[PDB]
């Protein structure tokens, strides 16, 4: 159930980030960079699948897995920023670039700040281009789909969404985030059990959940205000040929979401995957692997 092996590279911000490097004898490089909740542990199944033909690397995000937490990020641009001394450090010139979830939004800011490294660009079940919002809830743990949560502090007094997930964390409570990840995600298929376990240990890795978690409500990489924060128009900067992979069952993600990334981006393409929630690592591995395989080699 042990994690990967895991290498390890201080930056200049004062950081150290802990990576997986595999497939270093090959050419061509790809870099993943996971959402909320996991670290580079959970792109385990797809570097099985890809690590034969591309050199990747895998990395923990600050306050992920085996990285430190040294100095707080109030931004998905601070990952961004913390790929680009990573990439600098290791003398990575040109890759691939794929982003789960969060980690969608990191790469479409990275791909935005950054054109000359990034070849191409795969969003999995990215986050949308306006962000992702939090709501008050009432007594019964339900959205109040008006009132919109706009501060870190409010984060941090959400006794649903937020609070049970710190208490978790402290208290090493497994059982909750499968409960949350089986509800939410796993609905249909679940990792096989000593995958889960290692899923699961990966979860209580983190150290920035009430951070990331604003991030993602001023995250807005559109022309438009969100509500919340206005938009920086970045998303017509992402030139890159993007492969946009969208669940048809994503019940954290809706189809929606996908669709207008694709919408926006000046040179995408969708694929919505059938039978498909948030994870197309557990729901359809072999069809997904085909479409990122087929994206690279164009």
């Amino acid at each position: 159930i042990k994690p990967a092996t895991m290498e390890f590279v201080s930056l200049s911000n004062g950081e150290t980030i802990a990576y997986q490097e595999v497939g270093r004898r090959n050419t061509d490089i790809l870099v993943l960079i996971h959402g909320n909740m996991t670290s580079s542990q959970h792109w385990d199944l797809v570097i099985e699948k890809l690590q034969d033909q591309y050199h990747i690397y895998a990395l923990d995000l600050r306050g992920f897995g085996q990285s430190t937490y040294n100095q707080s990020i109030d931004s998905l641009q601070d990952f961004a920023e913390d790929v680009k001394l990573f990439i600098d450090e290791l003398k990575l010139e040109k890759f691939s670039l794929m982003g789960w979830s969060m980690g969608g939004g990191v790469a479409m800011q990275f791909t935005a700040n950054h054109p000359t490294f990034v070849e191409k660009l795969i969003l999995v079940e990215s986050v949308g281009m306006k962000g992702y919002p939090i709501f008050k809830k009432d007594t019964n743990g339900q959205p109040i789909v008006s009132s919109l949560v706009k501060t870190k502090e409010e984060i941090a007094q959400d006794p649903v969404q937020i609070a049970p997930v710190l208490d978790a964390i402290k208290n090493m409570n497994k059982l909750y985030y499968r409960t949350v990840w089986n509800l939410l995600i796993y609905t249909h298929n679940q990792p096989e059990p000593d995958r889960y376990e290692k899923y699961l240990d990966d979860m209580l890795t983190q150290r920035n959940f009430v951070d990331v978690n604003y991030a993602l409500i001023t995250f807005n990489i559109s022309d438009e205000h969100n509500g919340v924060v206005g938009g920086s128009k970045q998303i017509h900067r992402i030139k890159a040929p993007t492969l946009v992979i969208q669940g048809d069952r994503d019940y954290v993600v809706p189809q929606v979401v996908g669709e207008e990334l694709a919408k926006h981006l000046p040179n995408a393409e969708l694929k919505v995957l059938e039978d498909c929630g948030h994870s197309p690592f557990i729901d359809c591995l072999d069809v997904f692997i085909k479409h990122v395989e087929d994206w690279l080699e164009q």
